[PDB]
């Protein structure tokens, strides 16, 4: 529970699923991002009850939750601040002129954070490049893991909603609402595709509806030009028809480390 007197608001960072997010300072020292939870957007009591668990998720490659301000409205969520923002926009800036080793390192950063979440049996449920952030050192961290459960907007939480992450979802999620560790694995494979394609929309010439059909017929994202056969094999393994044949994040990490040493 952070005291709001210890917070100063400095600049707007943007708008997310819970409304505005600001950059600011905590205890006049520490850079923070501060979510200002838009009223009616969030199942607040549920989030408050379970913010403990999330506060104990602590990994270098997770965007760290520092605290909450819940004795007021709107409530605040205070996190680690990531200078370079959103990985999706970072990818799309041609000026970075990334080496492929840098692209694989971005995959590795994310895999580390997901391997940690997996060990804690904690699902992200919305893993994608838009939900990763980049710090001042070019480190990628996984953001907003687990917060999908508190979203009140039906366009977001429904499979058929205009905001649902259809393109990052396995067939069993879309057809049956079968969520598991393997549905995060699927999304992680799509995320690797986003990275190696420098931020293209997955299934860029299909709608959400056509994408659901395409993947239910056993068809998949093509190899991005920048991806080697071995990088392609890693992402593609994430999209096995049978969820139980997809790798774990621990396996994916050893595969990424292998390609790194090899290529
Ligand atoms: C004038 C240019 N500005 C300065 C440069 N630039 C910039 C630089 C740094 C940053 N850095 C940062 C931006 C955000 C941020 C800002 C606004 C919205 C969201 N966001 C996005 C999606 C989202 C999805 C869910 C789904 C699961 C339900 C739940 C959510 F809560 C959110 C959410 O809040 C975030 C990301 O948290 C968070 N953190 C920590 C940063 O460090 N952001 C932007 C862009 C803006």
């Amino acid at each position: 529970e952070i005291d709001p007197k210890d917070l100063t608001f400095l600049k707007e960072l943007g708008t997310g699923q819970f409304g505005v997010v600001k950059y600011g300072k905590w205890r006049g020292q520490y850079d923070v991002a501060i979510k200002m939870i838009k009223e009616g957007s969030m199942s607040e009591d549920e989030f408050i009850e379970e913010a403990k668990v999330m506060m104990n998720l602590s990994h270098e490659k997770l965007v760290q939750l520092y605290g909450v301000c819940t004795k007021q409205r709107p409530i605040f969520i205070i996190t680690e601040y990531m200078a370079n923002g959103c990985l999706l926009n970072y990818l799309r800036e041609a000026r970075h002129a990334f080496q492929t080793q840098q692209l694989l390192e971005m995959c590795k950063d994310v895999c580390e954070a997901m391997e940690y979440l997996e060990s804690k049996q904690f699902l992200h449920r919305d893993l994608a490049a838009r939900n990763c952030l980049v710090n001042d050192q070019g480190v990628v961290k996984v953001s907003d893991f687990g917060l999908s459960r508190y979203v009140l907007d039906d366009e977001y939480t429904s499979s058929v909603g205009s905001k649902f992450p259809v393109r990052w979802s396995p067939p069993e999620v879309l057809m049956y609402s079968k969520f598991s560790s393997k549905s995060d694995i699927w999304a992680f494979g799509v995320l690797m595709w986003e990275i190696y394609s420098l931020g293209k929309m997955p299934y860029e010439r299909f709608t959400n509806s056509e994408t659901a059909e395409h993947i239910a017929q056993g068809l998949r994202l093509y190899r991005p030009h920048l991806a080697s056969a071995a990088v392609y094999t890693i992402m593609y393994s994430c999209w096995h028809e049978k969820a139980d044949e997809r790798p774990t994040f621990k396996i994916l990490l050893s595969n990424i480390l292998d390609v790194m040493d090899e290529e």
